[PDB]
């Protein structure tokens, strides 16, 4: 009992501080030269603009796939930056009783107490899993009901931060590689259903040193590790269930990836439909489909695409499948929350990553007919306003209508071809009426108008009864 | 003998027409302009600005205090000073052009006379009181009308924009834009312009006829001639009247321009007597100057918009004396350049940079959560918070205090929001008491905007749970 008291005692006179003790890093950008930039695609005006920005939020603790056996509920550890990519640092010691409690939903929390080892723990839990459903039917069913979440990324970090994943895993699994992606010209959009079956989670004893067994002594806890840099963690609970993601890569750009994928794809799953669209196949067309599940089932699925309403009811189906949790499928380990042993305060971390939005727009080019079928002699006056992007620079020339102010007769017509950056259009009709002290009617001055697809204006009638309609009529 | 030598000093003259005169725009400095923000009360504004450039052709105006010396057939000096208002008076003795005067409808009725301002001018009004004595009406239309608006940044976008003669208007509406961004202070100009009629001169094709025969290239070079400062012949001159409306406003540059473009047109200011509160107190935060130019001047400074009775005496001030009459004298508005020796044109292409201030404003809202049901609930609001801070947007996820926690019925309760939150998600539970199916979600909504009100509201029993959402979407 002389042992505990020293550990107590060094543990209690570990001068640290939680927040900083380990720390998320996220990619840091660093660099303000991000001048918006212009191209055609025939007559539409293509402009692509980007933006610095950070992400924060908190950093959810994914359960590695390698290190399943190490952060189990009791488990202890040594906090490190290790911890937060991936691999937590077991510490490896003697331990005494603790009490590990199952919520199931439903049922009362049951507990059982035991040293806090893998083997130990594992059974426990699997012996209360076996007579919760030993006690509904042979073992059974639980439907789907997910957690959702979706968006572009543009790294690991951001990934990791938005989707508190193992990046370890899902790179592998989803070949996941954002060096190649990017020297392509590729965007990635990325979508996860989660769903928690049950909780397990582990007391601290009141006094630290309780956790240790008797022969545990503090020098076998610095040679483990421990220190006021890297104090010690105790497991306080794992969550278990299923997850599945979704990712979706395309060489189309971020904002029309995002909102085709936006449009088809939602917490219900793939709403993607036959004939109420042709433009929009072809971009679905152009994006590739990966998807990984993980816990009750797994499976991976890779080369599907969004035009075949097969594919598209086979992912829903995955989606919506009922998970039959049994002793021959079980749920998998999803994430895991640490406390500092010394005192019990979380070892939750705050995290901020950088990362480049990157924001295109199309504008549609036009045109402008005019027709002329009045009984008089008309001008026609056009001019408006051609946007360009040149370094860092949002140029507006003025231009004309080479065509303004000339006499027009008997039937005229004739098409202004507009590319997407013009704007401002402004029209103007006059007609000659042959008398004196009113030479020139103006039938019609219309300012500011907007680039539409077809913008017509007729004139007509008769000297002194000038007639004008302009479609649409903005 | 001088008009042989004269004409061939005009020899090749060297000089480019296109380099002699070049408009000097504004530059802007290339240091970054980040985004900021600020909240007002709850909601939340958002200012980017964006270096932009303008070009278009720059009409030249009459300068007032030059109108003695750029009538039509007058001679000037070239130099960079015109484009400023400034034009430099080639005085010699000079001979006979043929002036032709060109009425909307009337024949181009001509006549020959000596160039001179007070020549030409009583040449014009002979041939004015002759069609008004050949007509029975006291007034006729315009030959042309232009209706001109504008956020101004500088006195050259003003320039170069509408074609204006900076100085006169400096000095009528007491322009000054470093005062005016000082104060934080918008500015939106708007233009109407009437050209009655034009006066034209035809430039003879042995340019040295222009000259008596008396004036040699000396009495020219004394009078500024160079290679650098070539002569130029007024062929045009537009008279009509113009006038400037000049609204100025601690709102801001995209508020100022939305809410002048909605009241105003080129059939003058429209304010609706039932008009939103809302729209109502920011025209009250808008003072209204105005500058007539025509045959007679006037200058009006702070009037506003507030009532229909101001927004009439605004709308007549506009239309007054827009038709030529014999009483409504007709004033110089633009002219037109040509190179003495061969006759093209002598006018500038001109390119101003400045910057662009967009500001965007997101109110604040409440979302309101109300359970009625049989049964145990628990809703999870979250949202991001975006912020402005170095150059950064920052996006911080944020989540509602009571989030997952047990609710029993009836539970009523609102979260506020200001105006940078955004991208909100609602999740709506119900505990169905079965251990197979503990928890059933009955409305999930993800990536909603932030709404002035958004209600959301849950009820029925364990197993036929009800919910509805406020607005749908």
């Amino acid at each position: 009992g002389n042992n505990r008291a020293l550990i107590n005692d060094k543990l209690a006179s570990l001068q640290y501080n939680p927040k900083t003790v380990m720390v998320f890093n996220g990619t840091s950008i660093s660099n303000i030269d991000l001048p918006a930039e212009e191209r055609f695609d025939d007559s539409t005006y293509i402009v692509m603009t980007r933006e610095k920005c950070s992400y924060e939020a908190d950093f959810d603790i994914a359960v590695p796939s390698a290190y399943e056996d190490v952060t189990y509920p009791g488990a202890l550890l040594v906090a490190s930056n290790d911890l937060l990519d991936g691999k937590p640092q077991e510490l490896a010691v003697d331990k005494d009783r603790v009490n590990i409690t199952v919520d199931l939903p439903g049922a009362t929390d049951i507990s059982f107490k035991v040293v806090p080892t893998f083997a130990n723990v594992r059974a426990g839990i699997n012996d209360i899993l076996s007579k919760w459903f030993d006690s509904h039917g042979g073992e059974w069913s639980l439907p789907a009901n997910f957690q959702y979440s979706s968006s572009l990324v543009y790294d690991e970090n951001e990934l990791m931060l938005k989707f508190g994943c193992d990046i370890s895993y899902l790179k592998q699994k989803l070949s996941i590689d954002f060096s190649s992606t990017r020297a392509e010209k590729k965007s990635v959009y990325l979508i996860r259903f989660k769903q928690i079956f049950y909780s397990v989670s582990a007391e601290r004893p009141a006094k630290p040193a309780d956790i240790f067994a008797e022969s545990t002594t503090w020098e076998d806890l610095a040679r483990a590790g421990i220190s006021e840099e890297h104090p010690p963690l105790f497991v306080k609970n794992v969550q278990y269930g299923r997850q599945i993601f979704l990712k979706f890569e395309s060489k189309l750009s971020s904002t029309e990836l995002e909102t085709t994928i936006k449009g088809t794809c939602s917490k219900d799953g793939l709403k993607i439909d036959a004939n109420a669209s042709a433009a929009l196949k072809e971009k679905l067309s152009q994006i590739d489909v990966s998807i990984v599940v993980h816990g009750g089932s797994e499976a991976v699925y890779n080369g599907l695409s969004l035009n075949s309403m097969d594919d598209v009811q086979k992912i829903n189906r995955i989606i919506w499948d009922n998970t039959l949790l049994s002793r021959t499928n079980t749920a998998a380990p999803l994430n895991y929350y640490t406390v500092f042993l010394k005192d019990g305060v979380s070892a939750g971390v705050h995290g901020t990553t950088e990362y480049v939005a990157e924001k295109t727009e199309r504008y549609s080019g036009g045109e402008i007919r005019l027709e002329h079928s009045g009984w008089y002699v008309a001008r026609f006056t056009v001019t408006w306003d051609e946007i360009s992007y040149e370094n860092g620079l949002k140029v507006i020339r003025h231009k004309g209508w080479e065509g303004n102010g000339k006499d027009r007769t008997a039937p005229f017509s004739t098409t202004i071809p507009l590319r997407g950056n013009a704007r401002n259009i402004s029209i103007k009709t006059e007609g000659c009426t042959g008398l004196a002290w009113e030479w020139w009617r103006t039938s019609g001055y219309k300012v500011g108008r907007a680039l539409v697809p077809l913008r017509t204006v007729s004139i007509g009638g008769t000297t002194l009864h000038q007639t004008f309609s302009m479609t649409p009529a903005d």
